[PDB]
């Protein structure tokens, strides 16, 4: 049975859940659910892996979005059809400000829309802005957990490579629009790049759904020393603790 | 008299160390806001820029009007920033476009739809006209503290009072294609209200390391179709912006 | 009042169909004083209005404030009250080395670096002045022996980054405007100001006549009485347009 | 020949600094024949050029072909050869009910519904005519008693969908242009044609003087009018 | 070990492969690889599942892209870094023309760019056009396999719902830009909707990589909104043979 | 006349459903002369038209003039008259260093640096050639053994600034086009010409088949203007295949 086309879920599967935590990576879903009570796997189809658990006695969904606005737009739409009204994205990210360190946590107030899917919900003039209650819950959760936290604007790119002005690529070329762009965002105070928030925040803010976004910084584009696949996992766990603690305040 | 800036007629000395400005649109509201604080005093008046200084909890605060629209606002914000202001709180009175937003309610704006031109002089359209979290938090908590009925969300910020707000009661009775059917669209997208300065204010601050927020009292609702409630709503939004200022010093 | 902002009724205009529209309220009486029977009508926000008489016909003088948004309110509401011809008068800098302080600029059309013009017509539409108004201004400039430049003005929603000024808090100019001044100079643009794109577009696209004249008081590319000449010119032009 | 398309040398111009530029190559000789000492210069592709004399001064008549792209080639190459003033003379319909067949239209500026104008200036820049040229055209129109309308023209890269014509192979008009004629009409636009946005923009942005006059032959909402041609020649006299 | 950030693959893993078949669904990768010789699983990370196999003695890669331009752009870039120079997308699609039947095979010559990732490689004026040799190989393979085939333009959308003008949704509405859009594309002869080709074709055509695109029709949108190996899959494998 | 500009009636076409469309009116007779029973039909403005016969079937040759606007008139009116397949034969500047003057370039799709294409489809729509037409051109080229390149073409509304030529009256190029040639070059674009974006877009979006081939007359990596036909043979042979 499925009430929706991609996720393979029914309303019954949600057990009344109205909040979903939405990481990008299917493999992180089980790990996040493990911070809560009585987690159980619901489904796995394409990049959409879903689990249900209990937070302070209330059902909550954890469901992966895959990379990018398009897959995110599917997961969010179908979760909304199923009854979800609040979405918390938990991600990993690359900071672009020299003063933001690996291990820091970033809470996004709004995003630069360097994506395409957001435009399928609202014209570019519309802000990709987070819900105030969600953002508040994330900031407060960061204080409860104890973290070095920055709150601000994130650049949300449809690509990992040229849209984040990476030159270490097959072509070594960046299209005109994005040449010099990282320095421009840096000067405008943008904290970081990631790949799903513009779509998530725009589609929710324009349809009466609540969304928030938190990420752990696993690399800094300005520093020469690159952490290993050890320190980066610790950072992940930190931000994950925060998103679950934030969810508790939103039930 | 000496001025450190081109339009406002102010020196750094006039600010006495102020780092926060409350910025209404109308010069006539400047004294009224200043009057709620300690040691209020007139500073200067040039064109639509009337400035007063006051004190909150021993710290200097500025109140300075912006005039109507992004262009005038952009001058005031730039020159105040040159003088040392780092936090800007806009206070306005507004209509509403949602059926359940009532006259007397308070609106705190998280971000704005950019239907202006001046914001593009600071950041490309993809950049969000987003309020500072600390400012928004202070405004929301101030509104709560006095028991106002508060809505928190998105505002549409227009370069015009008439066609950009899809008004047909005009000389031409025409609205350009871009704006035909636009009010119903913003309504469906959850936009609370129209006003005329916030896209410029929020974009220019968010992209230049300045903090900004905005609060407004609702004095009319076209979708729902009085002078007393108007001045009463005013006094309430004003007490909120001053109480928020206290938390941001 | 018949309108939302100006505090005027149709009767206040006494049949006036032409308005001179300076930016600053403090210049309104000065302009009105050059005409017969000048009287104050109203003052609200940055909209100060006076009525006077030119060759037996009523004329309005009304300030717009700074920028297209304020200007669009004044023009709309004056149009409702019966105004059909608008003449902007201002003082300006210049971005061409050959244009000197004391010179007079008549604008045939504007570069649309504003937002409000788009609320009246898409960008493809020209922010063009009315031919009769432009003719009147040029001929009025000539009748007083003014050194006159006639051409294109760049009309910016900002005083700072839109005019590519770097002497600012951030010291930054957004990509769109980086290198822009040199581009407009190479395209023969005379000067920057902040209201004409809105004025000219909203009028040209709604059957209203508009023109603009300005006195050059500074020139950023180079190392009072000028305001008076431009002012005499706009009043003389008004005479020919009644 | 110096220039690549026109087949002309600076010497062919004999010092000419003004060109009258019709769209149709077949109209070039007819305009030249109204002036002194008309001489054929060249004919290549849609570019037919003649020289003549007006009050003792050399003038050029050169066709542009239809559309901004070919217009942009003629203007550029003529500018290379010394032309500094360009007067377009066209034939045109009208989109305003009160504009009659026989009337003359002088264009102050154009709605830029073309592509070539963007190769000279961004869209924010006005496709505006030179004041001196427009004045000369209006004054020449008065001198001969022509019923004249002065104002804005819509300059389209197509004859069909861009002018919201549905009487076509597909019968389709793209979203951008659906309902557009009514919009231009409400905005006071006089007429459609196909060269002025490019002409006016490329000249206004490069220090060249341009103007345009057109005779109305049809009306969307409804050759003695010769009248337009007499006007462009009389205007040229005033611009030498 | 991995020579690339996301795929978990080294150059050595590819064993000289220069062509990749790139389905959207990770679960379809093993199925496609099984149609070829010596299929071997390489890696699975996020939405990127990769197998290697052999076709007429030459190594070939099958690697999923996930849904959408952004994940597609990662897979294509990293595969290119590892030496892949030809990419054949095999997808599922909703047809928007009355005469196109469920089960038909569509070969895309170029795409309507209703995505965002393509703009990260080339400005909108640049065509999202397929490689001629790849398109030819797909058309010729369709003859070899036997299938009802249509060749033409595809609309490639960053969304499954509003960008394909679907109304079976939470909001039940569609933003201005897309209101009435399906009938517009229909009138312009566009065959179908899918979600990866604009990004794939643009990023390849603008970077000296060859790409082709084929899909099996799973629904006809003029009629309905919610929809061994199919003809389309057999066709992409046969086309690969011709491109090695 | 059945149409406003071409001066032709349906009878003039004698059942023709394919047109070869050069830019230059002066080239029409020359192309017609390579086929059977060539007959002049009309000449108005930049539109010169001939009829001829190929393997017993009527074919039209008709000039478009320079640019998308005049091209859009010719194509529309020919469609009204019954033409369903269009083959453009043009001249072009190559922007890749190894492409020789005289080489034949077959266009799969065009960069839309024009305005007329937007009057038929929004910018997101690809200015793509018909597969059958492109196939016929490529196969005709190989059959005569011509040096041929197949790929993307930049199609500009101007000859000068939009093709980043600086040897001009102003010597300036507007921001949008500064550095643009190097960008197209890096993206693999083969060449510049001035009609294909309009032709390919208006045909692909209206159920007409179009193909595009051009002979290289200058290499832009070396000079802006050449010092003071395989392609034609190919367009005619391609036409044979599409009848």
């Amino acid at each position: 049975k499925s009430d929706v086309f991609h996720l393979g879920l029914t309303k019954n599967d949600l057990q009344g859940a109205q909040l979903a935590i939405v990481p990008g990576d299917p493999e992180r879903v089980e790990k996040i659910a493990a911070l809560m009570d009585k987690p159980v796997k619901l489904a796995s189809h394409r990049e959409f892996t879903s689990w249900r658990a209990e937070l302070d006695g209330k059902a909550v969904i954890v469901c992966s979005t895959g990379i990018g606005g398009p897959s995110t737009s599917i997961a969010v739409e179908e979760l909304a059809q199923l009854g979800i009204r609040t979405f918390l994205r938990i991600g990993t990210t690359g900071a672009i400000q020299p003063h933001i360190n690996v291990g820091d946590v970033l809470v996004t107030t709004a995003s630069v829309r360097l994506d395409g899917a957001s435009l399928h919900f609202a014209p570019m003039e519309f802000p990709a802005v987070a819900d105030f209650a969600c953002t508040t819950a994330l900031v407060e959760a960061a204080k409860s957990i104890g973290a070095t936290t920055h709150v601000g604007v994130t650049a949300s790119s449809d690509t990992f490579y040229p849209g984040q002005e990476r030159y270490d690529t097959y072509s070594g070329r960046v299209v005109r629009r994005f040449k010099g762009s990282m320095e421009e965002w840096q000067a405008m105070g943008v904290m970081n790049y990631e790949m799903e928030s513009a779509t998530l925040l725009t589609m929710c803010a324009s349809q009466g759904l609540r969304a928030g976004m938190v990420a752990g910084v696993i690399v800094n584009r300005t520093q020469q020393e690159i952490p290993n696949a050890e320190t980066m996992k610790q950072t992940e766990s930190h931000a994950v603790k925060i998103v679950v603690e934030a969810a508790r305040r939103l039930l």
